[PDB]
């Protein structure tokens, strides 16, 4: 009867996902001129949720290096996108609901429960981009937090 009062913070085993991707470094803002072109590749065929891979990202600088991911099983075309698996990982997953840029409260309360638990976070996290209001317009954007434990 409850869902997402909270973070619904739980450990996930999450298989691994045949993505398009571009790999992408500079600031988090240019990041959704290319979340597009790998769209585009694929003929917009996703077979899942698109997500951000962070092997580093500085929120006081907002600048990073990612991979924008599209899980797909088609081929891409228009060079820049790649397909690849992204690993099997156990993660503690957070469901965040509104405005996704920063989310520290939900970065806190994994680590928070990573200490409690005795888990250690293993990078790179993902952002997965569950839910939104779509192109035609945010307090109902739906974003799932997957940080990796070692096992
Ligand atoms: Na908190
Ligand atoms: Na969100």
């Amino acid at each position: 009867h409850m869902a997402s009062m909270n973070y619904e913070i739980e450990v996930k085993d999450v298989e691994p996902i045949r993505v398009a991707f571009m790999h992408y470094k500079g600031p988090a803002a240019g990041a959704s001129k290319v979340m597009p072109n790998v769209f585009k590749s694929i003929q917009g065929k996703a077979n899942g949720a698109p997500f951000i891979c962070y092997y580093v990202m500085d929120q006081q600088t907002m600048t990073g290096e990612m991979d924008l991911c599209v899980p797909t099983a088609e081929n891409p075309v228009g060079n820049g996108i790649a397909v690849k698996d992204m690993p099997r990982i156990k993660a503690i997953s957070a469901t965040h609901i509104g405005p996704y840029e920063t989310m520290q409260p939900v970065y806190e309360a994994i680590e928070s429960y990573a200490r409690e638990k005795n888990l250690i976070l293993q990078p790179p996290f993902r952002e997965v981009f569950i839910k939104g209001p779509g192109m035609i317009l945010p307090n109902k954007y739906i974003t799932e937090v997957l940080f990796p434990i070692k096992e």
